């Protein structure tokens, strides 16, 4: 009952992929700084807005990886931030939206990257890691196993990608050294080789070339099941209308999407983008999802 066209149902595209395929092998669309969609102040937007729509919109369009940046509060909760700015979005808000999506579409999995974005507030009873584990992670929705996580074990659950230190509970992908503004390679869950392109503050041409170089590598290493490729197409703000995350995404998203469309590869990696929407064609997240055709 599995056909390649089933990859076209953006809310259930992982359904046709076999249970035994490692998530690392699947080409998955993701959203950079996922919770910035509520920013209204034009000054806050030009500097930190990276998405126009909420979490469910993102998921219904195919996004399965979410970049969550939070801050520990005096209430022993974690809220979403962009630097010192509160995004009016909370961690529980994201998880609840993910729970709803997973309930409605049990064939899917949601990968949640969690990073400490700003200094803990005074008054918290514990640490960022201990508070997350005690008040959020205990929830059954979170996958508690590790290794080269397979889709079958992830269906209906949230798979954690730690970007914070001090973890004391098993589950998801372990935290690893993440050099600043670079393309680097390292290892994670004992047997998973990881390559990340996260040059968030390089010049535009350098960014475009870096995305392409890393994707070219991914396309020619399609059978490497234990290799994880994370490719951020997002680029940090210059503080003006002509160099905001939106202006950059308007050209980068269609450019990279065309690369995939023209090459028609069997793997392109975990592509984390800014502004998932239907304004620019070809649509990046759709071409990324379509690159899983050979897995069916
Ligand atoms: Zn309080
Ligand atoms: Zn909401
Ligand atoms: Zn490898
Ligand atoms: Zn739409």
């Amino acid at each position: 009952a599995s056909s390649v066209n089933e990859l076209e149902n953006w809310s259930k595209w992982m359904q046709p992929i076999p249970d035994n395929i490692p998530l690392a092998r699947i080409s998955i669309p993701g959203t950079h700084d996922s919770g910035t969609f509520k920013l209204q102040n034009p000054i806050k937007q030009v500097w930190g807005m990276t998405q126009e729509y909420d979490f469910r919109y993102q998921m219904d369009h195919g996004a399965r990886i979410f970049d969550i940046r939070g801050r520990l509060t005096d209430d022993n909760t974690i809220v979403l931030h962009h630097g010192p700015l509160y995004l009016y979005v909370t961690l529980h808000e994201f998880i609840n939206e993910a729970k709803q999506f997973l309930k409605d579409n049990p064939s899917e999995t949601i990968i949640m990257s969690l990073k400490k974005e700003y200094e803990d507030m005074k008054g918290a009873e514990g640490s960022f890691s201990s508070t997350f584990e005690k008040n959020y992670f205990v929830d059954p929705i979170f996958l508690k196993t590790e290794g080269n996580i397979k889709l079958g074990d992830a269906r209906g659950k949230i798979v954690l990608l730690k970007r914070y230190s001090g973890s004391n509970e098993s589950g998801g992908y372990n935290n690893f050294y993440w050099p600043d503004n670079e393309t680097f390679t390292t290892t994670v869950n004992q047997n998973v080789n990881v390559t990340v392109q996260d040059k968030y503050k390089v010049n535009y041409d350098e960014k475009v070339k870096s995305i392409k170089d890393t994707m070219d590598e991914t396309m020619n290493n399609s059978e490497d099941l234990n290799h994880l490729y994370i490719n951020f197409t997002s680029l940090s703000s210059g503080g003006t209308a002509w160099n905001s995350p939106y202006s950059y995404a308007s050209s980068i998203n269609p450019e990279i999407a065309n690369d995939i469309k023209q090459k028609n590869p069997t793997r392109v990696g975990w592509v984390i983008q800014d502004y998932i929407n239907e304004k620019w064609s070809p649509l990046l997240y759709q071409e990324v999802i379509r690159a899983n055709k050979s897995l069916i």
